[PDB]
């Protein structure tokens, strides 16, 4: 059964807000979408890789005219693709080139915190930097990093911090999918951006509840054309929006196939003609362009507005045939004595609260043992009429969805997730086996409502090796 409906609830959806801003067309000729350059090793020894990552001011090209002044990773906007391998170990150099701080989270990456991590505890200061060593210990997947400066994290990803980063596996390279970097397999970084004299101005467009931008960005480009050479197409969809969600399908509701989620590869290949993305949700879809003919444009859109132009070149046509089952997904054994948390997201606007309270960076507000699984119960009591989907995020960790108010979970929900869309009126039970110890964070994805204080810390601790942490 092909999946014909977005899977949250339509009530909730942004564009019901009095506040809310439609996209609109970008000025300019159409570009060819950017594609990043992976990062490049300084070092490689063995299984020890080394990188430098450096966050740096520059000018963009983007609207016609005047550049635009941007932040980027190793250039003016977004960053480079930076590959990790499961089972290597990375040292990152994060070097700070701006004028204040800011942090390097690794959203989706399993490593301890609160240092490495990358969170608020984490600042790299202006012209400073910061060593981190970590060993990847997850199956292959889209995750990605940016800056988590509390409560600054909103305004430095809209001035152009993020980048697309890659984890990837023996069994993932196995499947042989389309992996030619910018031919046919692209990182899709969707943001949102408006320009006064085609300059960024957080502070003008700023909104308590989530600030929307009038342009589609996709990887730091606006009116962005893919070239179909190959007929098999993989796009890995990350939402890097400070609140917009993405209703994304083909003009014709061309069919695509979702293969993964955040935390990667999913059980089953999952077939659908549209898919919503709420804030830090990837998908990573194939689509095959070989019902096409060699001159056709086709059009992926989100909602009624245009995004990505597909044009068809001299393709050859083929068939996609996907492995059933595409991955195994260890299950996290759960019983009547799994402890379980409750954690609940209120109010909208100023008013957000996680558990009825704003983040405190010197309180820890739940203490959860390592290796030991977890039931957590996580709630939006919004209204249902003119309430709000509010995407809950835990760092440190992938988890796995048990039900949606106790019925059957999304049918792309059925591995390794770390943000999840809380519908109004909603409790969404998930279990989760944290494996690193550290401070992380729990907050709402909606850039705003994190910066404002909706955002939570937990310890997680080993009864046999205790540590004292020196909060500030
Ligand atoms: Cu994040
Ligand atoms: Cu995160
Ligand atoms: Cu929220
Ligand atoms: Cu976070």
């Amino acid at each position: 059964a092909m999946i014909t409906k977005y899977l949250y609830d339509e009530n909730a959806y942004d564009y019901h807000d009095g506040g809310y801003r439609p996209l609109k067309k970008a000025p300019g000729e159409e570009h060819p979408l950017n594609v990043p350059a992976f990062l490049k090793p300084d070092r490689i020894e063995g299984n020890e890789i080394y990188y430098t990552v450096t966050a740096q001011a520059g000018e963009t090209k983007i609207l016609p005219g005047k550049p635009t002044h941007t932040w980027g990773y190793n250039g003016s906007i977004l960053g480079p693709a930076i590959q990790f391998e499961t089972g290597k170990t990375y040292h990152v150099t994060l070097k700070n080139e701006l004028d204040e701080v800011t942090t390097f989270h690794w959203h989706g990456l399993n490593i301890v915190g609160p240092y490495e991590d990358g969170g608020p505890h984490a600042p790299v200061y202006p012209h400073g930097e910061r060593k981190i060593t970590f060993t990847v210990d997850q199956p292959a997947a889209n995750i990605w990093l940016h800056p988590h400066p509390c409560p600054e994290t909103a305004r430095q990803v809209w001035n152009g911090l993020a980048a697309p980063v890659i984890i990837t596996d023996g069994h993932e390279q196995s499947l042989k999918l389309p992996r030619r970097w910018g031919v046919n397999d692209f990182p899709v970084v969707l943001q949102d951006r408006s320009y006064h004299d085609n300059q960024l101005d957080y502070k003008a467009d700023y909104d308590v509840d989530g600030t929307l931008g009038d342009y589609a960005l996709v990887n730091g480009t606006v009116n962005p054309v893919v070239n179909v050479t190959k007929p098999i197409i993989r796009l890995r969809f990350l939402n890097g929006s400070n609140r917009r969600e993405w209703r994304l399908h083909f003009a014709d509701y061309h069919p695509f196939t979702q293969i993964g989620s955040d935390g990667g590869l999913l059980p089953e290949a999952v077939e659908m003609d549209r898919i919503m993305l709420t804030c830090a949700e990837r998908a990573d879809v194939l689509v095959n362009f070989s019902d096409y003919q060699p001159g056709q444009e086709v059009i992926l859109q989100t909602d009624d507005f245009n995004l990505i132009k597909f044009k068809i070149g001299d393709i050859k046509k083929e068939n996609m045939l996907l492995p059933s089952p595409l991955a195994e997904i260890p299950a996290l054994s759960v019983d009547e004595n799994t402890p379980v948390f409750k954690t609940v997201m209120s109010g909208m606007d100023d008013q957000v609260r996680l558990d009825g309270k704003l983040f405190d960076m010197q309180r820890i507000d739940t203490r959860q043992q390592v290796d030991q699984t977890q039931i957590w119960e996580v709630s939006n009591t919004n209204d249902m009429e003119g309430g709000m989907i509010h995407p809950f995020h835990i760092h440190g960790c992938q988890f796995q969805l048990i039900d949606r108010n106790g019925h059957a979970v999304n049918p792309n929900e059925h591995g390794w997730k770390d943000t999840i869309g809380v519908n109004p009126n909603e409790t969404v039970r998930i279990r989760v086996k944290f494996t690193k110890l550290g401070i992380f964070m729990y907050h709402c994805h909606i850039l705003e409502h994190e910066d404002t204080g909706m955002m939570a810390q937990i310890e997680i601790f080993d009864p046999d090796h205790p540590i004292e942490y020196h909060l500030m």
